[PDB]
């Protein structure tokens, strides 16, 4: 099984996440809270190791005011645990989980089973599927997506997310190396597409909130 | 003296224009006769060479009912005249207008005269500031532009585009080579990006539209 999925993200109107050089400050102030918010809510937040490097992000809840067992467990798609060691995500906060393949360096692996559970999963690349019922099975019902553009389509046509919620910012970067929301290989086919349906749509400080069920 | 310039897209959630094999079926039919509806009340509508090529577009009003002098100019950027003679674009529909730049060969240049206006500008790629200057004066005060994305970028970071109007279909369909609403060489900062204002928003068919102006 699995947890319910909720993608979170921020863009730029032209669908960036982040420009070339992994400039990404997006969100209006509201924003940040309606995140925060919504971390209160779920079990367990969930982002790759691209993201952790880029921005070593606390990934928990302090934008909002939050009870001692409100932060969610913190989770890291981390095929070769690079998660540096010092890095925010490992503090004290809230309990991490680093998902890691099976080449994973024994040593790294080791150093971060001492202030993370380790997950192995997959040969190579990590196994979503595995890790997300690894973390089912620790009693995660509800997880929050938060990027990055590679991790989102994995999850996406790996049929993994329930939810799409995006800010759009009202600003335009360009940029044909920018993050896009969703990166990777990519569906040929317009006809391919992953399917939505619009469910809210709202203004919130200056942003644009739309939020979306992935139809089945 | 310029045209007021509305860009006009469509793109899936994620950003996207076209998949990286050239697909690009995005709008709903509502979207489809509110663009041809929008033309209508424009002067002009331009798009870049490479469009041209990738989808023999007529750029002329036929989704809904129209009359003769309905049919705007029709305007290519073709920095190297490599719009093809038997294009529709260069069709009787409609007057075309090509813009080249002094470097394209001369041979294409006097083919395309042939069919179109041709208006030179720019030593080695299309000056867009003069080209519009010199669009003015064939009575051309209203313009919409159809991208593609990088034309797109160099509009908007000439500060050429006074609005901005995209159908947001509800699919994802990834790809870090898709091209997205703007690509061209990018902005580096999101504190440099250039900055909309929400008109108003609403949904149309199957479809989120949106319309901003451009602040700068
Ligand atoms: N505004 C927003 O909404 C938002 C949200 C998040 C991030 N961002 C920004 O956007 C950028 C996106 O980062 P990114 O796309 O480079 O990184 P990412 O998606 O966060 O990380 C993806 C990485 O995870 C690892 N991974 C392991 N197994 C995987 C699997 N099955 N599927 C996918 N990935 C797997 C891979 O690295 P290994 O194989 O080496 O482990 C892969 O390259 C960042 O700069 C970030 O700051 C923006
Ligand atoms: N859904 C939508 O809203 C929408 C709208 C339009 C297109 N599309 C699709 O999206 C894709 C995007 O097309 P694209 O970005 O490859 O092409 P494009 O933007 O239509 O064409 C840009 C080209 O115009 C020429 N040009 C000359 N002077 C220029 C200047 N100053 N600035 C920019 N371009 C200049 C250049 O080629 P030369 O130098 O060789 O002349 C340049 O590569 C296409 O596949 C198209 O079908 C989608
Ligand atoms: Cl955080
Ligand atoms: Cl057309
Ligand atoms: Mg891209």
């Amino acid at each position: 099984m699995r947890p319910y999925v909720i993608l979170n993200a921020a863009m730029t109107l032209d669908g960036k996440i982040a420009t070339a050089t992994g400039s990404s400050e997006i969100s209006g102030e509201e924003d940040l809270r309606r995140v925060h918010e919504l971390r209160r809510e779920c079990d367990a937040i969930m982002v790759g190791i691209n993201t952790v490097l880029a921005d070593d992000p606390r990934l928990t809840v302090h934008r909002v005011d939050a009870a001692p067992g409100d932060n969610p467990v913190r989770v890291v798609v981390d095929s070769m645990a690079r998660t540096p060691p010092h890095f925010r995500v490992l503090n004290d906060e809230a309990p991490t989980v680093i998902g890691v393949s099976e080449s994973a360096p024994p040593e790294r692996v080791a150093e971060l089973r001492k202030r993370a559970e380790v997950v192995v999963a997959g040969t190579r690349r990590v196994d979503l599927h595995l890790l997300l019922e690894r973390l089912h099975g620790m009693g995660i019902e509800r997880l929050m997506l938060e990027g990055g553009s590679t991790l989102n389509y994995s999850m996406l046509t790996g049929g993994l997310v329930d939810e799409v919620r995006v800010c759009i910012a009202p600003m335009i970067v360009g940029g044909r190396d920018a993050r896009t929301l969703v990166d990777g290989e990519g569906i040929d086919e317009m006809a391919d597409a992953i399917r939505l349906e619009l469910k809210r749509s709202y203004t919130l400080g200056e942003d644009l909130i739309v939020e979306y069920t992935v139809k089945g």
